[PDB]
């Protein structure tokens, strides 16, 4: 009920352990995927009807991506307070359907100044989860090592 608490020995073992290196993997891979599809999207503008069957994807990603953080959420305790630590986190979890509607909105409403930023966004958005991709092959690399 609001006051002093404590987190390092649980998060410690659970960490280390949650992090398992199936865990790693699984969500290294759908990362990898999920760069690729917001990328395609941006690069490329296939019709709605691709961009619905991709937006769906994307959702199902997502829902991956928010079982780590999800756990950790309810972990804590308290996902108010933890979401704003993890601010960081949310540019890479910020679903494209929510800022869909959010976009056709302000489009409606005549807006046009907040879409231009909205833009710069999402090219900075991948850029942000670029660095889980360096990670991941970072680590991969120094792992796989064949020769």
């Amino acid at each position: 009920l609001r006051g002093l608490s404590d987190l390092g020995g649980r998060v410690r073992n659970i960490g280390d352990v949650m992090e398992h290196p199936l865990v790693e993997l699984g969500v290294s891979y759908a990362a990898l995927l999920s760069v690729i599809v917001v990328v395609v999207e941006y690069t490329m503008q296939l019709s709605g009807e691709y961009l619905v069957r991709l937006y769906l994807v994307d959702l199902i990603l997502v829902i991956i991506l928010w079982a780590d953080y999800a756990y950790r959420a309810y972990k804590s305790g308290d996902p108010a307070g933890y979401v704003k630590k993890t601010l960081y986190e949310i540019p890479a979890l910020v679903p494209a359907g929510l800022l869909a509607l959010i976009e056709g909105h302000l489009a409606g409403l005549g807006l046009f100044r907040l879409v231009r930023l909205l833009r710069f966004l999402r090219i900075l958005l991948i850029i942000s989860r670029g660095s889980k991709f360096l990670s991941a092959i970072a680590d991969a690399a120094d792992k796989l090592v064949p020769r």
